[PDB]
């Protein structure tokens, strides 16, 4: 239909990278000239539409793919991949915080800076009592959990419904077996339709990449100056090492080619870089794991679980910025406090939601754990400096958050 058909036949990765580079350059240029408000007014809704189109698909691609994803045997294989993915999700985050501590000791973020105290003293952090957090996994209404966001109760109900369906398909009665296979066929048709709409929105994706990274560079790309450049380098070098020294080694020792893995997962990594949402990149992540031959029983359970639980980049970010704040305050922060940093940033990354900007909010817990409260002005002043470039750090940490889920899914699928 004209120039549109000439634009469609271009390969998706090439125009996604073209939108990435032409968003970064245009955003830096327009942000240096004070045109951040014009970008936020005009350019940003073209990326907001992309995040809306990605979040539209999330619930029918979790529920309908996990009901069909109970095609493996119900106790044995699902319990084995649940344990094998929970051990991976804890160990990679516990290494990610330690790599953040190593990179925050190599660099020195907040190397003796002194700063004024005029920012707002934000919020003393209080956690929910953790029996409500666990008891809210079981939903009191499955349709209410499907309508109110709530990926984590939807995982539980979809696992239960799929196990019940595969018990009904082995029944002696004929009407119950035909009804169960008709329900499974309809749910699988919904899942395949959603995987087609993922390919539909990945053609709009270059405009969304351009309009998202241009807005991010226009607002916050010019504030990366001074020691904020040091903490940005200490975060991004740490994320690069979190990929290369953890994920590539764990892919190599399990017989998976890491370069072919990156060639399969580029469409998920470059989407999570700009959308900054590990729960909005979930349809693209499930499409990537579908394309690389992973069976549905592995990825349909491990990826919506890993969208919230496995956050290695958020863990490394909370490991680095805690050292940044404790260096701006002048604290010694001994190894008995660094082990509590390792213990608390893992729980803070587990508790961090997949929306953009939640890691800076959940940083208050790992701040409060070591004896740096957020209520005093001298800590909140240094914490506002991290909130100045939270989006720049979030762009990389979300990509590492999604790459961790994909690496764990591929490793556990190679284990079976
Ligand atoms: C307001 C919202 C406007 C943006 C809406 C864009 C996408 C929403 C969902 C699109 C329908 C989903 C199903 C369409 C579909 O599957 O075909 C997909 C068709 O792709 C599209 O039509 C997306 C069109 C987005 C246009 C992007 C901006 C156009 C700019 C034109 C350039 C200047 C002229 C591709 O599928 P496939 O790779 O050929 O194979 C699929 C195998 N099943
Ligand atoms: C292994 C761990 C599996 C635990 C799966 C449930 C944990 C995620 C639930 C969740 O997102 O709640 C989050 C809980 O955040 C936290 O307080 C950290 C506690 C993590 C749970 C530790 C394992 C139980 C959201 O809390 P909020 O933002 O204050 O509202
Ligand atoms: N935006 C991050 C979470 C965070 O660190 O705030 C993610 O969803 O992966």
């Amino acid at each position: 239909m004209g120039l549109y058909r000439k634009y469609i036949e271009y390969p998706v990765l090439q125009k996604i990278l073209i939108g990435l580079i032409l968003g970064a350059i245009v955003g830096l240029i327009l942000g240096h000239y004070g045109y951040a408000h014009a970008v936020h007014t005009y350019v940003k809704p073209f990326g907001d539409l992309f995040v809306r189109l990605l979040k539209m698909l999330v619930m029918p691609i979790v529920f309908a793919s996990l009901v069909v994803g109970a095609a493996s045997i119900s106790p044995a294989r699902l319990g084995r991949v649940g344990v094998k993915i929970v051990v991976y999700y804890l160990l990679t985050s516990a290494f990610a915080v330690t790599l953040g501590i190593i990179m925050a000791r190599l660099f020195n973020p907040g190397a003796g800076i002194h700063l004024a105290v005029g920012g707002q003293q934000f919020q003393p952090h209080q956690a929910p009592p953790l029996v409500h957090i666990l008891l809210d996994i079981v939903p009191t209404n499955p349709f209410g959990a499907l309508a109110n966001g709530q990926v984590l109760p939807t995982i539980f109900f979809a696992i239960i419904l799929g196990i019940a369906i595969t018990y009904l398909m082995n029944s002696e009665n004929e009407k119950v077996r035909k009804s169960a296979e008709t329900l499974l066929d309809a749910i699988n048709g919904l899942a395949e339709a959603m995987y087609k709409i993922v390919n539909g929105v990945m053609q709009y994706a270059p405009i969304g990449v351009f309009a998202l990274i241009a807005y991010v560079m226009a607002e916050q790309g010019v504030h990366v100056v001074g020691e904020l450049a040091k903490v940005t380098a200490a975060v991004y070098v740490g994320l690069t090492l979190q990929i290369l020294l953890v994920y590539f080694v764990l892919l190599k020792i399990y017989g998976i080619d890491p370069i072919s893995f990156i060639k399969h997962a580029k469409d998920a990594m470059l989407t999570a870089f700009v959308t900054r949402s590990s729960s909005g990149t979930l349809p693209v992540t499930m499409r990537v794991a579908k394309e690389m031959g992973i069976s549905e029983g592995i990825y349909s359970f491990t990826l919506p679980l890993g969208a919230t639980i496995n956050m290695d980049g958020t863990a490394l970010y909370q490991g680095v910025c805690t050292f940044f704040i404790a260096n701006a305050l002048g604290s010694h922060l001994t190894v008995g406090q660094q082990l509590t940093i390792v213990l608390t940033a893992v729980l803070a990354s587990i508790g961090t939601a997949g929306v953009p900007g939640a890691g800076a909010i959940m940083l208050a817990m790992v701040l409060h754990s070591v004896g740096l409260p957020l209520t005093d002005p001298n800590v909140a002043a240094a914490y506002a400096m991290i909130l100045g470039i939270d989006a720049i750090l979030d762009m990389g940490r979300t990509m590492v958050n999604v790459t961790g889920d994909l690496t764990g899914t591929a490793i556990v699928a190679k284990t079976e």
